């Protein structure tokens, strides 16, 4: 094998890997064996007879240290619960560590899943597993992960020569989705079915490589029956879709609609590329260098102490959508704004207006708990878009409203959006055809701030949901401006 | 033996009352699996038993037969297993939730059941014996399973041969559900010395008519001394059946007696105050001299009426259950004081030329039983009728009459909301109590006279502007400007 794990790279590495050590990526997987502090769960007594194993009987703990995600699998002894004697059973009981109790799948009692053909390709380092192509192979594996070799390739070759021979940096999305998705592998099993992981003739995907010839994702298109997604397209199913459903987002696509426009310049990257956001204090990138938009690793830090704890977060939630969905270099009286999300929501818009937070700015909602809304599971929809709660009412789903206001009814809910809705998409039909009408006055100064008021509700795009009151100050005092 | 004839011997003579009580979870309570397998609730298929550590075949009776507003249904195992004495039964180890649909398992109890008679059954069946440390010989047994007519309304045998002749009770006092809806201790004792849990004394259980503090002396808050049962705000804590020592608690358990002591009392008033005049029947009159109760559990609650609620037996649907007395219907008129307009002022109609203005809570679907009766003991609405304020939620750790409703704002928050509300309204109350005090000698006049009722409308609803923030404001304002 040319995997050296994790301690190979500590040396030379010193604060990333401390970094890394921190993140629930690197402490996934715990032989509980060699440390029995590490088994999570309440094995004292009469538990035993509920769970029907002990913890004699475990092996590893998978996800050792929760951080933002918080359920954790127990694999068992090798061979154990009727799974080939070159395999481990993952258990049958999984403990919630943040509510503090155990979850028995009740139909897997006695049968334990096999780990490594089911399971494993997603968390080891060079796994080896039977496929139609090679029976006879062998199952083994080389480190546990969720390890750098992972994101970065194997370390043999750089470890003996760190200058002569170079490890992958990818800020590629597929660095991620290689595991934080769901999909067929193009690799089969003995039986002929695909594996749930990447895998082709070559065995697992390896960075630097194109995903697609590993691993082909799911999607909505794909998805006939409705079982990991919702008719809105968020992700239904719990189990990481994250990748499958930042693919539908604007941020995969935010570098080609930079590009398509006429106005493109190497300004423009910070907010549209990965390569120019994650490019050091120094250096350029210019329109012909970036490749990627705003993918996984823009919004997310794999090992860096000032990341947030939980999710690893490169800014606060609160900060981590208004970095760039902010107009801060073009609210002038004159110009037309775009994106003054930030703006809108926290009521800071300049032009001799006072502060006016909407209420739910002051009492703490921020873009991530619309945006991003929990429908499914526990886990935020990285789809972007708010569920409307008259969807959350038709599909049964979670939506962007009711978690938050459990006492409202959905239709209530869904009332005040549309009231809300419906007068500021009339309003800025009003004004944008007075605006029309008296386009020969645009260079007086009434127009021109009438002009800019209008844009920051049109530009915002929410018709009044991010700051409904401020919306109607700006849209009433663009027609006292008219007149 | 037993002056006890059940159920079935009440369906010829009274036969609508039958079927009423019937289709109620009191009616339900009990169900015997081997004579009705149907009835076991639960999922005991494949590999459950491995889980549950027993099965379907172990079990012979079900308690919460019918699941109402209560949900989880409790297994009584076969007669002597699972470590019970002989003559008793093993309440089980593993409940099944139904509203949510999943066994809920007490680990700690698997093999170990509790005996059923001498633990629990006196809240659940007629004519129940066990040994006590007057009687450690007597052998454990009952007549009939609860909950029937015959708790509430005594035995029936003398009743069943001569109905005009031997009476059966029909009580309105408290104490007819709280034999069962509370907690506490027996006069009488186990062979080992230690009270029941239920009401017991010499001559067993509580019978209706008879004075309850004979049988039974319930838990109190000064009783609890270490908080086991009650939160310091007085609401119940424990899940297990406290509505009776909350309703103590009431002004509604002392209605009658606050409108004894009053001057000007009358007939008229006894229909809000007193569980007689309440319930008296088309024709009846009630008189202040006959009424002896106050807003009992049976001004709220019907035993077996068809017209009820399914869930709760609520006599009117839960946006009324308040407003019916919690109003002041007849007394809004310009000069006159204002009492208790709770009703008018969250719903916005008080009449005086002002147009309606509900409160936002009012038009999105908030009633009074929302915030006065918080589920501060599991799933179980608190009958102190009080308001839990989010500081004292925070405070103790228990829920508040906001935070279930508003779980995106902090508790801090909405306490807030509270404290500025009501801050501003109780300046504005004694800013212009004391104007109206100061120009008495303008009284007879059309403006003071205005001013006078908007003031009181305010104070009387005692909210300090909780039930409807914007109409207080609206109001007192109003009152300072006809004040000038
Ligand atoms: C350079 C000077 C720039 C050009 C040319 C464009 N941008 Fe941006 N941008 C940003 C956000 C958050 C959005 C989404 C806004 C929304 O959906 O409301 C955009 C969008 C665009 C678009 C149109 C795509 C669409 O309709 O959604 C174009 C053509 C575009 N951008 C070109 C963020 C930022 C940003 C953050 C600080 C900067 C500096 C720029 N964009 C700069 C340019
Ligand atoms: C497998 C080979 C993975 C790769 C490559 C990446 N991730 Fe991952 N991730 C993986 C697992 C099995 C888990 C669960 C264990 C856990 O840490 O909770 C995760 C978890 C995350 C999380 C949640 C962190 C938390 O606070 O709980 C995040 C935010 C995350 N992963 C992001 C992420 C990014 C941005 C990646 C590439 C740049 C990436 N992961 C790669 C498995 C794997
Ligand atoms: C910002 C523009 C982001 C991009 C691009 C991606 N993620 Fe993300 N992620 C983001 C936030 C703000 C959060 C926190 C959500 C919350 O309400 O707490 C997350 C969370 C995750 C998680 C944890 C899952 C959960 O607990 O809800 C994972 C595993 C994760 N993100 C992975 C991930 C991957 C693989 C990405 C590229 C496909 C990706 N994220 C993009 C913000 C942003
Ligand atoms: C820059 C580094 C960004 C961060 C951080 C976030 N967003 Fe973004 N977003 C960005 C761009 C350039 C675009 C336009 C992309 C395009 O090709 O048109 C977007 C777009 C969105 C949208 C629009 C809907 C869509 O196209 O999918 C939404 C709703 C959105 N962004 C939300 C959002 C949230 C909630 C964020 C924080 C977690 C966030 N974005 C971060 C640039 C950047
Ligand atoms: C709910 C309390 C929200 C908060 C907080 C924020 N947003 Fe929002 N947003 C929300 C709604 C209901 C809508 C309207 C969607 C519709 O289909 O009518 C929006 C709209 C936007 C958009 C434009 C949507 C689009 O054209 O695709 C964007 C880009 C957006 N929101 C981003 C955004 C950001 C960055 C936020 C915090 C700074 C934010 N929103 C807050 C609901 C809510
Ligand atoms: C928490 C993570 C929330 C989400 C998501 C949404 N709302 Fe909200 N909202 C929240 C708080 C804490 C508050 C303040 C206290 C309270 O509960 O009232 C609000 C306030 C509102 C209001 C009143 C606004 C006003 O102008 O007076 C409305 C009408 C409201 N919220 C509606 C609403 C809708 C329609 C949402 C999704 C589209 C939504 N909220 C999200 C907490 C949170
Ligand atoms: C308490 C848990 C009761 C049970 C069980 C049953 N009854 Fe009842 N009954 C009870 C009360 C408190 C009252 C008076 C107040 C009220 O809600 O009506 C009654 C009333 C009756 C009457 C009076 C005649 C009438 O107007 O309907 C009868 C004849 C009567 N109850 C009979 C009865 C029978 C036969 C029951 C079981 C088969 C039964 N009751 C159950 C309290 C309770
Ligand atoms: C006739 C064959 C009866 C049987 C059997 C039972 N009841 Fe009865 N009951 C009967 C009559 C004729 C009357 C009074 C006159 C009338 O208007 O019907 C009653 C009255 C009651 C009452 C009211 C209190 C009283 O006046 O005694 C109650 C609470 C009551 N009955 C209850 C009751 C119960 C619980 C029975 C069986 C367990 C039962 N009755 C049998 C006629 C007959
Ligand atoms: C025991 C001898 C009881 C007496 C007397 C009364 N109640 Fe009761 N009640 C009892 C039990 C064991 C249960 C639980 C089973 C169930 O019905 O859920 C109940 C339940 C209620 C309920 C809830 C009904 C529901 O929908 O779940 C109510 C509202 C109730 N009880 C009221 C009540 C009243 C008003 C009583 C006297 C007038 C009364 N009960 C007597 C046990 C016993
Ligand atoms: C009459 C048939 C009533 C019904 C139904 C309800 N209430 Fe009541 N309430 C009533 C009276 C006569 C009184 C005064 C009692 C006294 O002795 O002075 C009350 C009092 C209250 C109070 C005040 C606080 C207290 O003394 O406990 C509250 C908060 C209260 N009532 C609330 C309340 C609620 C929430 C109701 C429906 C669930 C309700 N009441 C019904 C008369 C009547
Ligand atoms: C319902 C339609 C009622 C009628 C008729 C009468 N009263 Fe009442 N009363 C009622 C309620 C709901 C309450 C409690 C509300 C509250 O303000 O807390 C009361 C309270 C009283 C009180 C106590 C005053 C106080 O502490 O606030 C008194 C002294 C009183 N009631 C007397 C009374 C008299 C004399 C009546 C007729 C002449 C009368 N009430 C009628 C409900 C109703
Ligand atoms: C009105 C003035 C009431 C009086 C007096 C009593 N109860 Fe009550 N009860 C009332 C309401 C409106 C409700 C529904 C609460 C909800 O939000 O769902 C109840 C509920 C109960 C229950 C069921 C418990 C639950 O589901 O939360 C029981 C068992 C019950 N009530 C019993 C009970 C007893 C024994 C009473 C007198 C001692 C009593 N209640 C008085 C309204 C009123
Ligand atoms: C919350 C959304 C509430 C609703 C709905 C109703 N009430 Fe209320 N009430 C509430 C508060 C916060 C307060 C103030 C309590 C304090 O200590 O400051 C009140 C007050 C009352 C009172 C006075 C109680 C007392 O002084 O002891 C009564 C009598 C009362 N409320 C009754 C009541 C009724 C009948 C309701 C519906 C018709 C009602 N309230 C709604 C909170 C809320
Ligand atoms: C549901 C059973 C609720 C309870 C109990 C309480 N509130 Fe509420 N509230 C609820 C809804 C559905 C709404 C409208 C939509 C929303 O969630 O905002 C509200 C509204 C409020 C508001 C804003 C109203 C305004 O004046 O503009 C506030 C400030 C508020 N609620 C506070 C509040 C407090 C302090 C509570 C207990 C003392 C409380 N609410 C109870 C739903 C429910
Ligand atoms: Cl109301
Ligand atoms: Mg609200």
């Amino acid at each position: 094998t040319e995997y050296v794990g994790d301690e190979a790279c500590k040396t030379c590495h010193s604060d990333v890997h401390s970094a890394w050590s921190e993140t629930s990526h690197g402490n996934f997987i715990k032989d509980v064996t060699k440390d029995p502090k590490a088994l999570p769960g309440n094995f004292e007594g009469n538990y035993p007879k509920m769970l029907n194993f002990k913890a004699e009987d475990i092996q590893y703990v998978l996800l050792g240290k929760p951080g933002a995600l918080k359920v954790q699998e127990l694999v068992g002894k090798k061979g154990t619960f009727g799974v080939p004697a070159d395999d481990y059973p993952v258990m049958w009981a999984s403990w919630d560590a943040g509510k503090g109790e155990w979850e028995i799948e009740v139909e897997a009692i006695g049968e334990g899943t096999p780990w490594l053909s089911t399971c494993a390709g997603c968390h080891v380092t060079g796994l080896t597993v039977p496929t139609d192509k090679n029976p006879k192979a062998a199952k083994a594996f080389a480190g546990f992960g969720i390890t750098c070799e992972q994101c970065h390739g194997p370390g043999a070759k750089h470890i003996k020569n760190p200058q002569g021979e170079k490890m992958v940096i990818s800020y590629d999305a597929e660095n991620c989705g290689q595991c934080h998705s769901r999909g067929d592998s193009v690799a089969k099993t003995p039986d002929g079915k695909p594996f749930g992981y990447p895998y082709n003739d070559e065995g697992q995907y390896v960075p630097g490589k194109k995903l697609a010839d590993y691993y082909t994702v799911v999607s909505v298109e794909g998805d006939k029956e409705g079982k990991l997604f919702w008719p809105t397209k968020h992700a239904k199913n719990s189990h990481h879709l994250q990748y499958p459903e930042w693919l539908m987002t604007g941020h995969a696509t935010a570098l080609e609609t930079l590009k398509g426009n006429g106005h493109a310049q190497d300004r423009c990257l910070k907010c549209h590329s990965a390569e120019a956001y994650l490019a050091k204090e120094g250096t350029t990138v210019t329109m012909n260098d970036a490749k990627l938009g705003v993918t996984c690793q823009v919004c997310h830090a794999s090992h860096d102490p000032a990341a947030t704890k939980e999710a690893f977060l490169r800014k606060p939630k609160t900060e981590i959508c208004t970095q760039c969905h902010n107009a801060e270099g073009g609210i002038v009286a004159g110009k037309e704004v775009h994106h003054p999300h930030k703006e809108m929501n926290e009521g800071k818009i300049g032009l001799g207006f006072p502060d006016s937070p909407s209420v739910m700015y002051k009492a703490g909602v921020t873009c991530v708990d619309c945006h991003m809304p929990k429908t499914a599971g526990p886990k935020a929809s990285h789809l972007m878009k708010v569920v409307m709660p008259k969807d959350g009412k038709a599909n049964g789903m979670p939506d962007s409203c009711s978690s938050c206001h459990p006492g409202a009814s959905q239709d209530y809910l869904q009332n005040v959006i549309d009231t809300w809705q419906n007068d500021i998409k009339g309003r800025l039909a009003k004004v944008k055809a007075k605006l029309d009408a008296k386009k020969a006055a645009a260079n007086s100064q009434a127009y021109k701030e009438a002009l800019t008021y209008y844009s920051i509700v049109a530009a915002d795009g929410s018709n009044g949901v991010h700051n409904y009151d401020l919306a109607v100050k700006l849209l009433t005092a663009a027609e006292q401006k008219l007149q």
